[PDB]
């Protein structure tokens, strides 16, 4: 949810003159450059396989088509721990408030008069995250865990470029995974080959029952779920199906850049 | 996009005196020094062969012929990752807002009254990037990747001085590459010699079909594309 704090003064004055009389006055002055302040209640979540320490996301605020501001998380809105499947603040707590723009959290987020007059006319604001910064834990020479100076941003691009994305979207829960692919052009790429069935089995930890993958009890076989691809993956998968004996989607070789999304039935 | 927020005070006061009497008053105070604020929606892109970590560009704002201000990217407008062919924010998101001027993002960008008057009279503002600073990833004594303290600015000048620039401009996409040249005056410069054809083949990874280079399926042979040079390159090519 979003909160608006309208920024104007309001003075009321009265006098008593003595011949005999009285007086009254009431005014209201507003600034048309910073006419209000916005407050956003956010809540993080994790859908990966590893935790993030010192979560410092960056978000955008758009009113109609205009990005009002981009704010990086300050010390007030940093989450020290975020395990997979959890949120920050944890379930049962209240969402945290993002209401400062500067680095030291001493300056509020202003909006224009032409933006407030549109916000109060029946228009909503939208929030989207552009990037997230965090850490990971390793062991030093003594045997302790050190998570300072270990940035995920050094491995985000190196991982996204040699992997395919698999997103299993069950009910009330979502999962996203990256599985390493193989380049057939490079003869020195010794990464093991994998098909889509093996990728789905490995990424989500599914166990075969009678040759059909089951996540926990719900079936995730290619005929019991709905697969959604983008144009590139659809074109790359519609030409390898014809040159196959079983003509199964799960029997197609995995390649870099795929965007398979799995949706279970209602 | 660019957003203008006009900075004036508007007051409305009313009274009621008692005979009888009533009054109404309005006001409009405007500062001639800082009469408005400008917010610019920008978007980065990469067309090279390596990513840039911690992208911190520097941009100019030009109204008519006057540079309003030069702003280096703060912590709010730093791009953590930017792969070749990618864009920050990624495609499908919205452009980021550059609306702060000081180092700690606690001061807006002002403009003059004589500048705001032109801006509202049907004149546009322009943006151009003077420089961009970032990092690159290497391996430390362990298997980790360290990208702090590894600046591209240390190598930009050393790379631009011994290389030739080739820009292949296909449709909906652009590529820019640097290929190492050889100095013939220096007898101790043992850099391998290349022709323009081999440079184009190596820079963009084109494969010969029948002796003619193809990028992916379109032809890039000199008779099938339009080459554009500057005066210096044209003069050095005509005599050769």
């Amino acid at each position: 949810k979003l909160i608006i704090s309208t920024n104007e003064h309001a003075s009321t004055d009265q006098g008593k003159t003595v011949s005999n009389g009285e007086s009254w006055n009431t005014g209201l002055s507003i600034n048309k450059g910073e006419s209000a302040y916005i407050n956003a209640n956010v809540r993080y979540y994790n859908t990966g396989t590893a935790p993030m320490y010192k979560v410092t996301p960056t978000t955008n605020l758009v009113l109609d088509g205009d990005t009002l501001s981009t704010i990086k998380a300050q010390e007030n809105q940093i989450g020290n721990n975020l395990s997979p499947g959890d949120t920050y603040p944890k379930k049962g707590l209240s969402p945290l408030a993002l209401n400062t723009m500067d680095q030291f959290s001493s300056r509020l987020i202003p909006i224009n008069y032409d933006q407030l007059k549109k916000l109060d006319a029946g228009k909503q604001i939208k929030l989207e995250t552009t990037q997230v910064s965090g850490n990971f834990g390793t062991k030093n020479s003594s045997g302790q865990i050190v998570t300072e100076g270990n940035s995920w941003s050094d491995y985000i691009s190196q991982i996204d470029s040699i992997s395919a994305s698999i997103i299993l979207d069950t009910e009330n829960e979502s999962y996203e995974r990256r599985v390493t692919a193989k380049n057939l052009q490079d003869p020195e790429d010794k990464t093991p080959e994998l098909t889509i069935g093996e990728a789905i089995e490995k990424a989500f930890g599914a166990t075969k029952k009678d040759g059909l993958l089951y996540f926990n009890d719900i079936p995730i076989d290619e005929s019991c779920v709905e697969l959604i691809f983008d144009d590139n993956t659809a074109n790359k998968i519609k030409d390898s199906l014809k040159t196959l004996s079983d003509k199964k989607i799960y029997n197609v070789k995995l390649e870099r850049g795929m965007n398979i999304l799995i949706k279970t039935p209602t």
